[PDB]
């Protein structure tokens, strides 16, 4: 039996077995008010108090938000689908600590990605019970508000003021500011890590004022706020969030009462209209999310990074070889999971259609053109393979670059990876390569897991990269100190080095797509 | 309606319609007891505290202060006319705030220019609204003493100590630190701006310990405290202080006697005397202005820049293209606003006659040596540019670039800018140029307003103008990042660096009027 | 009428005429217990508090001392002479303010020197009027007690620990700290000044622990305490210490015996013995000075400025042309100041005997080698100005440099003058040239006083100095910025820019005495 008083009152939790040691769990604390009937798209509100012992020992709701529907009974996508009921009771976090309980832990926070539209902590890859008993470190978590129900803004007005879910996650570092060394943390070593979604969560923290002070520093994998998915602009938010009222029949004329009309539709009315706010999405579409609201971010970001106004830290960035690739059979034509997809030219444009709609011709003949000039041989996968780099580039490799260069000009250290390795136990075709997404289980330690039947090379890579996190989260630096391992230099402007994590040899390379990248970020956004 | 709980009771403001949105102005909050009878020409003393809600809806009364008579009617002079009634009650400021109230906002303090004797923050070219529309700062201006009222020097003695009018201004600068949170306002980001004597008080500021700690950062327009008319000596203070006394018949004995004559004359009889304080003025006269008195100013400025005895942070310095002309058509011989004032080289030498009055033969004959050296053809606009210019370098643009050079060595960034635009609305003739003063419109937005007809460029010129100003204030560094503009340099010594704010090509040059500067700066103080 | 409320009650001042306007002098502030009776040689003690006004109109007792005999109604050595009442009770100080009263002026602090056995703050040539009057800066001096009285040490009992007379100064260095302010100073700028064995004592200030935080920075004329006359060992202060005892019949048994006794005898028999507590001494002996007591002095003071213990802040330091030659009437054979002291190589190797009497036969060889291989016309003052520099570079040019080597390879700004003018009033003979002592009118401004008759010249060059020491002294930096003069660099080691101070041309110089300071520096301290 374990209990901890915590500022709100006692929590019990759940003693596991991992690895031949303990590993005590506290799943489903909850951490603000449920936002729901007037709380509903309002800034979360902190916690009443509570006699009695909460039992922290299943983990809680999963936010509100759709499914998913497209390979139905199929584990690669099942496995990101939630696995806990939906309801809009879902502000609550996860503890994980180790056992003996230890007196001064560094402390890990997770922020899941899903586009903002859809994700949950609960999820198999996100368990930290690994973390914690391999390094002694303290895994948090924690669910935040996504779609409309999280990011729904009506500018400056505070029924709807934009941003919920990321204050949701301010709220639960604060959460562990407050409390966390009752558990044996130490508040004044956390850091921030999380994927996609999650991690351009974890770049705008680095940026928001009140944040500076919760944490310490970052980890960035396959996302950064300046990837164009990230931040809806005031403009389109306004658009949006008027549209869906119109859906609904919520059309008024004061702005508050389209809220109040808003807050007495139920859950599933909302869900079912939030895809329809826009006139055309593409597989990448982030309905609602982030916007400038004057509060969490106090201009836009592309300015604040680029005149250096944010947290002075270390962080370690990174991302996979195959990003673009699991977007490709949500829309584009001759794609199949089930195939090698091989396309022609034609299908090829007609993919430049579905990933790039508002953009005109000439764009369009200009992404054509830098990408389809082989390099050579008539190999028929040229341009399957070409439109996968086009959509990773655009949206995660070249923006998680261009965010680290802004970044450590101001004179911070940073380290960048390039993870290469396809898992054995990929569901996925082999075709689909290194896809985003699939670093996560490394991390969190799951080969780790002898009766798994990952490989016994992807379990040293797993020690190694869990190493890695641990070394930087506990000492700003990344590096594996004991088995000889190549030493990770610092990421510069000029040099460049990255990298490169696989199972076989691990490299220091130098400017990642350079030719690609100076594409994407200096001649597409004047198109 | 809008209300704001003050230090000293509460306010009430109006809402504005700007540019599809809306603005909460505050106009004339009081901000000292009123500096009449046993007041004047003592410091000002703090607010007594008030019951019920003020009403701070117009502007408030100008100071007392003679008003500009040369061209009744014509709109190039009266624009800087006082706009409200003159009255010694003039202790008022002005507050401009974005809808919704901002949380954090950054401030911009502004200070008039007008000699030391005129200038009115309830000008037209100075409304806020715009800014705070546009940037979402807050917009503070204050109205301050002018001529004898403000700078009576009577050295040591309290009853009129000097520099009542920067103290003014230094009182409103903690009126903001005390208060401007509650109107959403970020007393920890402030940045002072002002141009002409307006601007010399913002480099008086950089070295007054009182103010040290009432501001951030600082922007100087066509104005810097070394500039020849920007310091009274104690000498010269005196003389004219007993000269005062002497015209209204309140030549005494005992000097707390004369300021006891002085304190009973009324406004007028004092306003009338002023300009004849002086054997002889030119149109750049400042009879009354700031001296040392060893409290706001504790030694003669040029030793404490010289010496590096101010506040270390950015400033943003710069000045325009024709400065001289406009005090060319106040007294120089066979200058015209109403024709192209060709003169001859007669002309000239009467010219400087009028400019440099107490100079010796040799040293009105230095200036036209170093002016008259043609490079070349019988152009017959030679002396009439040459006498701008002369006016021009000696009084702006070289004093302005010294105070540049001498700020940045001990450290600290500083940008400058050379504003070479004139106005297509500007009503005094094509060959007075790019004006003293004509700068300002730009950056407060006026060409922004849509049905005003300024140029499409100039709209586009000023909403860049606006932009590196507003990031200026807000992080130090005056960059327009979106729209892929000239980068700005630092200044330092030996490179030189400045940026050309024109509607056509934005330049950086090196080492403005080199040539000039060496003469007015090295040769012409020993004469 | 003027009247100060102090932290231990009122004082009453007199306003003096100066230059055309005024100063207020408290002259004889008490700072501390009289140190009579039991208290005579224990460290000073508090001051009680008083009811009443007190007088400070007058100067006050000077400390018990030896005068000089040597010359009776010469002015040059009787200007040096107490110029008041001799007592025990002489432990007081003078402020002198400008008129009007300033708000936060910087604090001069004046230690006299007199080889810690003579002097008196009240001499004329110490006034600070005319500092306070033309720099608007405040002048602090005060009385400390020398010779026995001040300096008698008994190692670690505390009825005699040493060091008296330092702890005299460091508790009016305090005084000014908690008072200053009511009196319009700034406590946190005060710059002490002193020569001699006054700047020794300054030297020792920037070593001591209890001093660091009772002054800013520090001024060093002709003296360091890594001269050779600066500080006694405990070896040579207990000999002595027991001496003295001996002579005046106290040879006890228990030390604090032996104190007992010194505290019955009357000041003039240990004034009168004083002298001979010495085999031989020289006309440079310090019979009681500073010690290394574990208290002021926490180890021998070489080590700490090779290591680097000390205050770090800017110095000012500089000798004189002929700072020997005063010595050399007091004992050195064929030497007068009544003619012209051509002398013989025979009475120059008596001279070494007189000023180096425990030295070897070699060490003295070794000086008259070093000293006359000229350079070379058969010149008959040959072997008189070799003594001189014999004297001055021995004991104050070459100790001087090496301190300021020592202190500028911390990291610190440093300034170094050599004073080569002879005032044109000087009343020693023309062959003693720029005498030790006489630079100090200068600094006090003494040949501003216009009815005086120093030369116009000398007006001018005082002029210039006091501007430099004030400047220093406000400002770390001892430039005169306005008359266009000579910029002084700072001393670093390699190239050791020194100012030279005379009354035609000013000029940069380098490495001072190179030769003669290896030969005293390095050579001289192994024999
Ligand atoms: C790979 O599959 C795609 C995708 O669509 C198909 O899925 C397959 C697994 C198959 O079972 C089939 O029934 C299904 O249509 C193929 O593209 C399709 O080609 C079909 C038939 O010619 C067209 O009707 C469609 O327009 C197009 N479908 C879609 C959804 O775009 C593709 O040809 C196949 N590629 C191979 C074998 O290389
Ligand atoms: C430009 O004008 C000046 C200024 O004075 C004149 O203003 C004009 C607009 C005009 O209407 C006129 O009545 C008025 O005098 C001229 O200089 C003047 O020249 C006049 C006539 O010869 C002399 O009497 C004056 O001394 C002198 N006036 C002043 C006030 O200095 C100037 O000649 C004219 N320049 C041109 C046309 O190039
Ligand atoms: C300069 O004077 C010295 C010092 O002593 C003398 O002082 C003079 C002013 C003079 O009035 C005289 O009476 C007095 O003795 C002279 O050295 C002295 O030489 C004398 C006479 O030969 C010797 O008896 C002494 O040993 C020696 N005196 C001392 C005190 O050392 C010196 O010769 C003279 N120098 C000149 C004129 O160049
Ligand atoms: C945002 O504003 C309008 C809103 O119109 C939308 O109504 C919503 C409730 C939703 O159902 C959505 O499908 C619909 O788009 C957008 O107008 C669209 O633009 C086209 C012209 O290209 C018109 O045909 C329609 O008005 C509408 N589209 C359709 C398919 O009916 C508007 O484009 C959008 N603004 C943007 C994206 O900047
Ligand atoms: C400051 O002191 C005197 C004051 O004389 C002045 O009296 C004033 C009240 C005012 O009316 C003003 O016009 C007048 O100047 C100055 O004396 C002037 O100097 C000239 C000699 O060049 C004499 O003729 C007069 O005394 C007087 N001028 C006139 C026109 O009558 C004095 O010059 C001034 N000091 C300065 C500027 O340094
Ligand atoms: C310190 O200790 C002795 C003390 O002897 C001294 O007695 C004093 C009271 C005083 O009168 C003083 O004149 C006398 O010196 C010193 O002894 C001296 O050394 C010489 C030998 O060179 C002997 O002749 C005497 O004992 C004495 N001198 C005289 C002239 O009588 C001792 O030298 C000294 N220690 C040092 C300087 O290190
Ligand atoms: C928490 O679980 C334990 C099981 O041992 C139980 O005793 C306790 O009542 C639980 N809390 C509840 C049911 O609210
Ligand atoms: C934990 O470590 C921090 C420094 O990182 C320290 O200041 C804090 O007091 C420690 N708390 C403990 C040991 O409980
Ligand atoms: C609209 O209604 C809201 C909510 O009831 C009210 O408080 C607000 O003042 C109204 N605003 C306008 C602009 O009519
Ligand atoms: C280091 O070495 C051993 C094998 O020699 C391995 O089992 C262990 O996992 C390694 N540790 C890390 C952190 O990789
Ligand atoms: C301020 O103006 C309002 C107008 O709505 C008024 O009600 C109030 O009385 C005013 N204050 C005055 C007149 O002092
Ligand atoms: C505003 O920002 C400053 C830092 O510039 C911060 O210290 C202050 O507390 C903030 N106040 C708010 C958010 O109200
Ligand atoms: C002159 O009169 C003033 C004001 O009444 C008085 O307080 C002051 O002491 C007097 N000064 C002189 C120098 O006569
Ligand atoms: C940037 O670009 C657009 C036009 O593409 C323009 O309307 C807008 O005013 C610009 N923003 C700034 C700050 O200049
Ligand atoms: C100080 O001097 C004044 C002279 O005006 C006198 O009134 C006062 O009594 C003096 N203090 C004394 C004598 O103790
Ligand atoms: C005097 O100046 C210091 C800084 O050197 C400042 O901290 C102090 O408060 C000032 N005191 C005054 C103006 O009374
Ligand atoms: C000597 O006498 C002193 C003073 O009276 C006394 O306090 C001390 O204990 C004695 N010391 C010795 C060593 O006899
Ligand atoms: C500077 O210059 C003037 C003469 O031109 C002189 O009288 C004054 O004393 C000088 N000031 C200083 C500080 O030397
Ligand atoms: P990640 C899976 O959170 O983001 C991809 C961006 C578009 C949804
Ligand atoms: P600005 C118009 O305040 O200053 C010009 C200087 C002489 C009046
Ligand atoms: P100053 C005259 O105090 O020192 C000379 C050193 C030997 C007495
Ligand atoms: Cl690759
Ligand atoms: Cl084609
Ligand atoms: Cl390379
Ligand atoms: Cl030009
Ligand atoms: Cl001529
Ligand atoms: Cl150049
Ligand atoms: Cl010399
Ligand atoms: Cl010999
Ligand atoms: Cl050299
Ligand atoms: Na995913
Ligand atoms: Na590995
Ligand atoms: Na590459
Ligand atoms: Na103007
Ligand atoms: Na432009
Ligand atoms: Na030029
Ligand atoms: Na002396
Ligand atoms: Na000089
Ligand atoms: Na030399």
């Amino acid at each position: 039996d374990i209990i901890i008083a915590t500022k709100n009152g006692k929590v019990r939790g759940m003693q596991l077995t991992v690895f031949g040691g303990t590993v005590t769990a506290f799943l489903g604390i909850p951490y603000a008010q449920p936002p729901l009937g007037r709380l509903r798209f309002k800034k979360p509100q902190s916690l009443t108090k509570w006699s009695d012992i909460w039992n922290a020992t299943k983990y809680a709701n999963s936010c509100c938000q759709n499914i998913d529907q497209s390979f139905p009974g199929f584990h690669g996508s099942e496995m990101w689908n939630p696995n806990t009921d939906l309801s809009e009771d879902c502000l609550y976090l996860n503890v994980w600590i180790p056992a003996p309980k230890p007196k001064n832990a560094t402390v890990l926070i997770w922020i899941y990605g899903g586009g903002f539209q859809t994700g949950t902590s609960s999820l198999h890859v996100y368990d930290g019970k690994f973390l914690a008993r391999v390094e002694r470190v303290i895994v948090v978590s924690m669910n935040y508000r996504v779609g409309a129900l999280g990011f729904l803004a009506l500018p400056g007005n505070p029924e709807a003021p934009g941003n919920m879910g990321l204050f949701d996650q301010q709220l639960a570092l604060q959460w562990v500011q407050k409390n966390i060394a009752a558990f044996g943390g130490n508040p004044k070593s956390v850091t921030l890590f999380g994927e996609s979604a999650g991690a351009a969560s974890v770049s705008l923290h680095l940026l928001s004022p009140g944040s500076h002070s919760l944490f310490t520093r970052a980890i960035l994998q396959s996302g950064s706020f300046n990837a164009p998915w990230a931040v809806t602009s005031l403009y389109e938010a306004r658009n949006r969030t008027l549209n869906l009222a119109k859906l609904t029949g919520c059309s008024r004329e004061n702005e508050t009462e389209i809220i109040k009309c808003l807050r007495n539709k139920d859950p599933q009315e909302i869900l079912l209209n939030e895809a329809f706010v826009v006139p055309y999405g593409t597989p990448l579409s982030v309905n609602f999310g982030p916007t400038v609201d004057g509060d969490f971010l106090t201009d836009m970001p592309d300015i604040l990074l680029e005149l250096g106004q944010f947290k002075k830290t270390q962080i370690l960035v990174g991302v996979n070889k195959d990003e673009g690739t699991a977007f490709l059979v949500y829309g584009a034509p001759g794609f199949s999971k089930d195939n090698n997809s091989i396309i022609t030219r034609k299908e090829f444009q007609e993919g430049l259609k579905i990933f790039f709609p508002g953009v005109s011709e000439f764009g369009k003949e200009s992404i054509l053109f830098h990408y389809t000039d082989w390099v050579d041989d008539q190999r028929p996968e040229n341009y399957r393979e070409a439109l996968g780099d086009v959509v990773g580039d655009y949206n995660f490799i070249c923006p998680a670059l261009e965010f680290t260069k802004k970044f450590s000009e101001w004179g911070n250290n940073a380290f960048f990876y390039y993870f290469e390795h396809r898992s054995s136990k990929l569901p996925w075709p082999e075709w689909m390569g290194v896809m985003h997404g699939y670093e996560i289980e490394f991390v969190f330690g799951l080969p780790l897991e002898r009766r798994d039947q990952y490989t016994k090379a992807e379990e040293i890579l797993s020690r190694s990269i869990v190493k890695r996190w641990a070394n930087f989260a506990k000492y700003g630096n990344p590096q594996e100190t004991q088995n000889q391992s190549t030493s990770w230099p610092v990421f510069k402007s000029t040099e460049q080095k990255y990298l490169t994590l696989n199972t076989e040899s691990t490299r220091i390379m130098t400017k990642l797509r350079a030719q690609q990248c100076r594409f994407w970020t200096s001649f597409f956004p004047k198109v």
